């Protein structure tokens, strides 16, 4: 068997979140030490990498690794339910059919199960994270949010450029400009909202608007995100969950 027991589906209910839009298909594969899953998008520009470990769960029991290929959107008319609270424990059998959902009541007096007819998907899973990047820089998962929505507006394309300890983002469109301008800092009153840079080599990338939009879907998973970009490879976002991560590895357009 294979036992993953959410303290709150909640939580995976928001992983799913992440994907939810960006892709529409996904293998998981759980190991005997927690679950990895990747979904690529259809124009292979964006890769959405999730790791969950063994903590984040209340109980987890694994006894061979199986993958578990689904349908996004039919795992997500299974999920985003009212009962975010449910213990939901995914359990699945050796060669699977189907993998099960399973939701608890509070006192065990309203037990929905769902059984989600599975998708053979051929296993391809890249390892595109790089050693050096560029520049890396975190910041809070919403003010990255607001930014994106706000330079979104103007056009399709999103231009972030790092230079000696200034972060610009810009957008230009047929509308007229916008330049979102963040600087490095540090802050107390709460430490959850300061901003770290590390710049190695200035940076000069230009991504999709569609895209860096499905990419903060994820500010809901954790406060801060973090972005490593490099000229050589896709940019990198990561939020971090409990015991795991949500990445999202972006490719920059080239001259779009």
């Amino acid at each position: 068997m294979l036992e993953a027991k959410f303290e709150e589906a909640s939580l995976f209910k928001r992983i799913i979140d992440g994907f939810k839009d960006c892709v529409q298909l996904v293998n998981f594969q759980c190991k005997e030490d927690g679950i990895i899953a990747q979904a690529v998008d259809d124009s292979r520009v964006l890769l959405v990498s999730l790791e969950i470990g063994v903590e984040a769960f209340q109980e987890y029991r694994c006894d061979h690794p199986v993958t578990l290929g689904m349908d996004l959107t039919s795992l997500s008319k299974i999920l985003r339910r009212g009962n975010n609270t449910d213990t939901l424990t995914l359990i699945a059998d050796n060669t699977p059919d189907s993998i099960i959902l399973l939701f608890e009541d509070t006192k065990k007096d309203r037990i929905a199960e769902y059984s989600l007819k599975l998708m053979d998907i051929d296993a391809d899973f890249l390892k595109i994270e790089e050693l050096q990047y560029d520049s890396t820089l975190s910041l809070p998962s919403s003010e990255f949010s607001k930014i994106v929505r706000d330079l979104s507006q103007l056009s399709d394309s999103i231009n972030i450029m790092i230079t000696k300890e200034t972060i610009k983002f810009v957008a230009d469109g047929d509308i007229g400009s916008g330049s979102v301008i963040i600087k490095p800092f540090v802050d107390m009153e709460h430490p959850e909202t300061s901003i770290k840079l590390e710049m190695d080599q200035p940076v000069d990338l230009t991504f999709g608007a569609k895209y860096l939009l499905d990419i903060i879907k994820g500010s809901s998973l954790s406060d801060r995100v973090g972005i490593r970009l490099s000229s050589e490879a896709p940019a990198l976002f990561q939020f971090d969950l409990k015991s795991g991560f949500l990445q999202f590895f972006l490719a920059p357009k080239f001259n779009d």
